[PDB]
């Protein structure tokens, strides 16, 4: 008995606003989501706080046993309806949905909010006092018990509804052994299945790794993500019986490696999750990822990497952070959607990261794997100025596994004797630019592979004068 009982593998994407903003708004997130292929969204289910509540005009969870709109207030939104909303317009369009409980962070309240309803001190006393448990634990029976006034289902009996997952990118730096996570997750997530047979139950941490032999970061950095010091022990919590699946996330950017590093260094990750959730026996998400925009990076090229890792390697699903749709009132930007505040923006448009959101989903849907050998420079970004020393990276995506070896060309110079592989498919190699004279080049990429060559230009400005 269960309601999403078959493994099934999937690209998704996030987005955070499926429970306050309007039917057009939540209609276009969905809608999107389904013209393009992406067959899981992860959403927040918690709006915690009053002054939160109030930003959003939308109430879920504004003080302890306060289970929608407070007494006092007119013109109010519920929280609760429009996820209901959201779920019914999901259901209807073949879309399933992760829906996560409280925020690690602050945004939309957070555990810092229980925190302060309790008198507390710490962030991390979220886990370890009663009383903020037992609070927790009193939202989520309500959300779980909850029935939607739109398909009149309780959200226990709600196959629209893929899984919980107890926490947003939980962490506990105050105990880098593990075990208070380890105690807090297994005590969530066996409550949640004491209320709810029905439904996967998943942690939603950010993966991080507690000092397992043999495991070490790409290029020694973010050693913080390998060695414990988020208080996340990874493996201990995929272990726990009540947890149906791994989860984490990928941000190179935010952790500390460098540009020329972020595809090997998420290459690295990805395939170190899933080396280990086979270890365990478990299936695995890669449930956010993201490079912002403005990185001095191509950043198809690294999403292309990442979803052929989790493709290839078996992990069951990828969900890039973050899907929006048409935007109204303050959220608007100019061309109409919902503004990109963040960088990680992806819309069902005309970009590169849409295109490659769209063959993704037919190959993880129906296995329709018809990928095409292709190379692409990652470093330098296209149009980009550049000066003195730079260290050339470039992609070679090999579906036919006839790759022979790659060359760069730039004016008069071949570049292939010192190209070196760095892993993953990634090369590199150091191009001192003063050997070519300032101005605008063309820089041309040749993959050799038997039988044919496949091609990439980039344009770069020489400006060392
Ligand atoms: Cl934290
Ligand atoms: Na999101």
């Amino acid at each position: 008995s269960m309601l999403n009982g078959k493994e099934f593998r999937f690209i998704g994407s996030n987005n955070y606003y499926m429970h306050y903003k309007s039917n057009r708004m939540i209609d276009s997130v969905l809608e999107s989501a389904r013209d393009m292929g992406i067959k899981v969204l992860r959403i927040w289910g918690f709006l915690d706080g009053e002054s939160y509540c109030r930003d959003k005009n939308t109430y879920m969870h504004p003080e302890p046993g306060v289970f929608g709109v407070p007494e006092g207030i007119s013109n109010a939104q519920n929280g609760f309806e429009r996820l209901d909303y959201t779920i019914a317009k999901a259901k209807e369009l073949g879309i399933k949905l992760i829906i996560v409980l409280v925020n690690n962070w602050d945004d939309f309240g957070g555990m810092n909010q229980y925190v302060r309803w309790f008198g507390g001190t710490h962030h991390d006393d979220f886990y370890r006092d009663e009383r903020i448990k037992e609070e927790y634990k009193k939202y989520v029976s309500f959300l779980i018990n909850h029935v939607n006034v739109y398909t009149g289902v309780p959200y226990r009996e709600e196959p629209t509804i893929m899984a919980w997952e107890l926490a947003n990118e939980l962490r506990c730096e105050t105990d880098k052994s593990g075990n208070t996570l380890v105690e807090w997750v297994k005590e969530m997530s066996s409550y949640i299945k004491s209320l709810d047979p029905n439904h996967l139950v998943a942690v939603g941490d950010e993966g991080f790794f507690s000092n397992y032999e043999g495991f070490k970061p790409y290029g020694g950095e973010a050693e913080w993500a390998y060695n414990g010091w988020s208080g996340v022990d990874w493996k201990k919590l995929l272990s726990i019986e009540t947890v149906d699946f791994g989860t984490f996330h990928l941000y190179p950017s935010h952790w500390g490696v460098s540009p020329e590093n972020y595809a090997q260094w998420g290459a690295k990750w990805i395939e170190d999750h899933i080396k280990i959730a086979k270890e365990i026996g478990k299936p695995v998400v890669l449930e956010e990822y993201g490079i912002p925009k403005s990185a001095p990076v191509n950043r198809t090229a690294i999403y292309r990497l990442w979803n052929d890792l989790v493709y290839d390697l078996g992990g069951d699903g990828a969900m890039f952070w973050m899907l929006a749709g048409i935007g109204e009132g303050s959220d608007r930007d100019e061309r109409g959607y919902y503004p990109d505040y963040d960088g990680f923006r992806i819309v069902n448009d005309d970009s590169p990261e849409a295109e490659l959101i769209r063959e993704y989903a037919k190959l993880f849907n129906t296995g329709e794997d018809i990928r095409e050998d292709t190379c692409s420079f990652i470093l330098p970004k296209d149009g980009m100025e550049i000066k003195k020393t730079v260290e050339v990276r470039a992609g070679v995506f090999d579906y036919s596994n006839t790759f022979e070896k790659l060359s760069v060309k730039v004016e008069d110079l071949v570049f292939e004797n010192e190209i070196e592989h760095l892993g993953y498919g990634i090369y590199g190699f150091d191009l001192d630019t003063t050997r070519i004279p300032d101005g605008e080049h063309e820089m041309f990429l040749e993959g050799h592979f038997q039988g044919k060559t496949v091609k990439d230009s980039i344009k770069a400005k020489v400006v060392n004068e």
